[PDB]
């Protein structure tokens, strides 16, 4: 699932605020995409719903929303 958070241009931050979530390591991140004013991050093994109520709480505060 991919993971919209509302920073980009304008990867290595995204893995470590996700890397330390509950349940979830590095091998649940996948793809990475950056764009100017948005980026993504496609969570794997079916965890996007719970990095993304978990992100809702916590602060690396993003706006964060599946893409999808």
């Amino acid at each position: 699932m991919k993971l919209y958070f509302n920073g980009g241009k304008k990867a290595v931050d995204f893995v470590g605020t996700i890397a330390k979530i509950d349940g979830v390591s590095a091998d649940d991140i996948g793809i990475i995409t950056i764009m100017d004013n948005a980026s993504y991050v496609e969570i794997l093994n079916g965890k996007g719903p719970h990095v993304l109520k978990v992100m809702k709480n916590t602060t690396v505060q993003l706006k964060v929303n599946k893409a999808n």
